[PDB]
């Protein structure tokens, strides 16, 4: 299959999100610093557990590669606004994504794979919903990581199709979509970069 | 900061050299594991000293090195038909994490000097094997030293930043005896970091 980005998650970014993200920027930012780091975190445990697949090992040790560099260069963006390092809790997103992964192998890492295609189809996103309404600096940023966030998400859908069967995949990624839509449009009381709508 | 010939208590030994010579498979694929549990240990001090922002920095760039290193002993394997074998780890780094104090800053400092004693070690070792490797081996591993240089530089740099020189140098002298300790005494498997035979 490896449709469209917007054919792929099954809603856009509600506009309650980005008007609570745009009134706590900073927040935004640092959660994001934190996102970057967690996702090459997440790379590498992956490499440890699937420690024989070697097209997983291969396509995981370059993307927290990249990652890292994103993580770098929030860093470096972070100091050139005088935003600190100040402690930021872990949304519940990706735990909340990670309850449908189902129990047994080998369509655990299926299913572990395809969510790791929604994390990045919906940072991909969420990027460009924000870029509009930013200032020039951190919009351009944006911009430019909306490019690395799609070869991400071919990269965990192209993963799931070589440890995975056609059909298997496609009904996952249909159950997966609805529980990500879920906590995406779902209230939340907390600002993350992938948070529910604050109420 | 010292040269690495001056920073290690002793050489890699002969009886160590021989085993890998004649294991080069365990050998690879041992390397391979010490990349990427480079990389995890780096990661790992970054989640853990969140707030130190040249840590994370320096430590960023580290992860970022050994995961390229880790990409490369794996395209060596695949042209060399060496397969993913789990291979499983030796005792080196636990044997020398054992030194770290519990208190911070001290711990942090153990820490550092530790993973500058590592990748010093790497770095004699992978010299120590050069001369002896086939070429191309021979060439690649000659090109990492540089690199692990820079890693130990950074780790004892970063050090620096957490305990005055003479403490430093204290931390440094202990390390040093309990290293040379781990890697001549006996041991019954092979590994990169592993002791010797009997
Ligand atoms: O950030 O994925
Ligand atoms: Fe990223
Ligand atoms: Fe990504
Ligand atoms: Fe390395
Ligand atoms: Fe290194």
């Amino acid at each position: 299959l490896i449709p469209e980005i917007d054919a792929f998650l099954g809603c856009p970014t509600p506009d309650a999100w980005i008007e609570a993200a745009l009134a706590d920027q900073e927040t935004l930012l640092i959660d994001h610093k934190n996102c970057e780091f967690k996702a090459a975190s997440t790379a590498l445990s992956l490499i440890a557990k699937y420690n024989t697949h070697l097209d997983l090992i291969n396509m995981m040790s370059r993307l927290a590669r990249e990652e890292l560099v994103h993580h770098e260069q929030v860093l470096r963006l972070m100091k050139r606004r005088g935003v600190p390092l100040r402690p930021v809790s872990a949304g519940r997103y990706a735990s909340g994504l990670r309850r449908l992964v189902r129990a047994h192998e080998p369509v655990k890492l299926v299913d572990t794979l395809v969510v790791g295609a929604f994390i990045e189809a919906r940072s991909c996103e969420r990027f460009a919903a924000l870029v509009p309404h930013l200032d020039e600096e951190l919009g351009r940023f944006y911009h430019g990581l909306l490019k690395s966030e799609a070869r991400h998400y071919q990269g965990y859908l192209k993963l799931a199709h070589n440890y995975g069967d056609e059909a298997d995949i496609a009904r996952c990624v249909e159950l997966v979509r609805a529980a990500e839509m879920e906590l995406i449009q779902s209230p939340d009381q907390e600002l993350r970069f992938h948070s529910g709508i604050p109420q």
